[PDB]
Parts: C-alpha cells; sequence; structure tokens
DNA sequence: GCGAGAAACAAAGA
DNA sequence: CTCTTTTTTCTCG
C-alpha cells in the first residue's frame, strides 16, 4: 500500500479496535517482529489499545500508556478483522486476539514488519529513518522542498520515492503526481523551475488528500478494500490507453528499476 | 557521498 | 524450464 491506503486502514482500525484489551497474540511467522516476537507477546498481552496513528506509510498502534507498535505493510501487507473461529489463510502471519474477534496480519511476500518501541522513542525512530514531512499544506514546506530540489542532480521520480522530500508517495501516486504536475520522471531536480516546483508541491498534497478522501486505491477483502481512488488513476497501469488531457498514448518505461507510466506529450523530457 | 542493481519473498504471466 | 514483474535498505565499485 501507499500512504492513502495506510491512512484508510488507520481510520478503520481507530473506529473498531480502540478500547480493546488484547487477550493473546499468536504468530506463525514470528520473524517479522523485528524487536522479537516472544518479547512483544509478553509486553502487550493484557494491554488495551488506546489509539492508532500513522507517520508516512507506517502504522502506529498506541497500546497501554508506554508502548508503540510500528507496523509497515510494505508491498502487500493486509489487515483484517475476523471472528475468533476464523480459519487460517495461507499467508496469515500474526494475530492479535480480542474478546470478540481478532486482528490478523497477512503478507504474501513476508516483507512487512512489526517493531515494538516506547512512546518516547517514536520521534527518534522516525528521525533515524529520515522520513520527510507529511503531505499537507501545514507540514510540507514548499521553500525547503524547492531548495532541496535545487541542490540535487537526482531524477525527480526516484528522489520523490526516497520519502525524504515528503512522506507517502509510492510507485502509483508518484506516477500520478508527476503526470498531474506535467513533469517527466527522469527530470533532474536542479532543472525544475520555481513554477513547476510549486505545481509539483501542490499536486503531491492534492493527489494524496483526494486518495485519502476516496478511501485509497484498492487494486485487487481486508481493511481498506472499499477504496475508489483506483477509478481516478490517470496513468498508473494505463499503458496504451489515452492521456485524458491530450489524447496521446500512455507509455511505460523503467526508471531506476521501477515501472514508470507517463504521457510523453504532457511530460516533456 | 553517488547510482545500479539486487535482496528480503511469493506468485503470476510471457 | 527461464526471465520478468510487482517498499525499504543493503552492497558494490
Ligand atoms: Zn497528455
Amino acid at each position: 500500500p501507499e500512504l492513502p491506503e495506510v491512512e484508510t486502514v488507520r481510520r478503520e482500525l481507530e473506529k473498531r479496535i480502540v478500547g480493546q484489551k488484547i487477550i493473546s497474540i499468536e504468530a506463525t511467522y514470528p520473524r517479522m517482529v523485528l524487536t522479537g516476537f516472544e518479547q512483544l507477546k509478553k509486553e502487550l498481552t493484557g494491554k488495551t489499545i488506546q489509539g492508532i496513528s500513522r507517520r508516512g506509510k507506517y502504522l502506529i498502534f498506541e497500546i497501554g500508556d508506554d508502548f508503540r507498535l510500528i507496523s509497515h505493510l510494505r508491498m502487500e501487507g493486509k489487515y483484517r478483522l475476523a471472528t475468533l473461529d476464523a480459519p487460517r489463510e495461507k499467508h496469515d502471519h500474526l494475530t492479535m486476539k480480542f474478546a470478540d474477534g481478532q486482528l490478523i496480519y497477512a503478507d504474501v511476500r513476508k516483507f512487512g514488519t512489526w517493531e515494538l518501541i516506547s512512546t518516547d522513542q517514536v520521534l527518534p525512530y522516525f528521525l533515524k529513518k529520515k522520513i520527510g514531512p507529511e503531505p499537507t499544506y501545514e507540514d510540507f514546506d514548499e521553500k525547503l522542498f524547492r531548495e532541496k530540489l535545487r541542490k540535487s542532480t537526482k531524477k525527480i521520480k526516484p528522489y520523490l520515492l526516497e520519502q525524504t522530500l515528503v512522506a507517502g508517495l509510492g510507485n502509483i501516486y508518484v506516477d500520478e503526481v508527476l503526470w498531474l504536475a506535467k513533469i517527466h520522471p527522469e527530470k533532474e531536480t536542479n532543472q525544475l523551475i520555481e513554477s513547476s516546483i510549486h505545481l509539483l508541491h501542490d499536486s503531491i498534497i492534492e493527489i494524496l488528500q483526494k486518495a485519502i478522501k476516496l478511501g485509497g486505491s484498492s487494486i485487487r477483502s481486508a481493511l481498506g478494500s472499499t477504496g475508489k481512488m483506483q477509478n481516478e488513476l490517470q496513468v498508473y497501469g494505463k499503458t496504451g490507453e489515452k492521456c485524458s488531457r491530450c489524447g496521446a498514448e500512455i507509455q511505460k518505461i523503467k526508471v531506476a528499476g521501477r515501472g514508470t507510466h507517463f504521457c510523453p506529450v504532457c511530460q516533456q523530457k
């Protein structure tokens, strides 16, 4: 998932599991708990979920007064809320069991991660990750963004994917944003003029906020599967279809190892 | 520091 | 059968 999908999951979880006491925690794939599964089980069993936050693509469970469970879903991690008697599915790895149901984490590629840290360690954790600002008018300062772009010869797509200029874009929304802002994904950032940087800045915020409002892009039933943003995608996965602005065919290339969808007319090299 | 390429892993498709 | 394709963080040179 990307930021809008993780936000959607966060909202659904906030509505449903906040106030629940964790009765037990079980793992078939304990190795995805990076801080140690048996340790997490000992610390969190019997604790109550107080809240669910998000930073970039990271989900943050607030559990008891002092614990933060940082969850990253990577490529295809999925959470679902199930009855206590629900049958195991092949790629289920972890479950948090409550009195009346269970939260199950599944991940076909086993990329997703859980790390248990303390409340006062959350800010240092994200500073160490070098995550940039949230994609909002309030947090995402255009002036710093512009100065970072001016100083770099990186290509704009890979630089945006780093999470350091702004948090939350993955392959789908970065392609969508660059199409919206009329910028070629291989454009060296020090070549971008002030007005293009402005349009890029605003387009990042607009696309991600629209995606959130629409409940994410659900591509292929787990939490956040009721999204509608996929119906608004202009380029990602649209190879051979026509650009909605100009009518040229959307092309797909490879940029820094990633599949990259763009309009060659609207996004001049 | 940089960019290229690839691994962690599994499945699906050519 | 092989090769390619689908978030983060590493090694390599
Ligand atoms: Zn176009």
